[PDB]
């Protein structure tokens, strides 16, 4: 359980900053 | 198993509304 | 394990193209 929860929340932690840098582009082309 | 395949589903979803921001940032930068 | 440990990989893999393509649209508006 807990090396594969590690494993998840090391994807949750890269997903939330690309999600910030996503927002960042999308208000640069707008 | 149940509970991380739900976290593993809601890191799914993220990806995939991602991959679609992304693509809408890829045509306007094209 | 080892199902659950192939769905996180598939994932893994997906941000890991996802964060290229958004370094690549971020040096584009650059």
């Amino acid at each position: 359980m807990k090396q594969l929860e590690d494993k998840i929340e090391e994807n949750t932690s890269k997903i939330y900053h690309n999600t910030n840098e996503i927002a960042r582009n999308t208000k640069l082309v707008g």
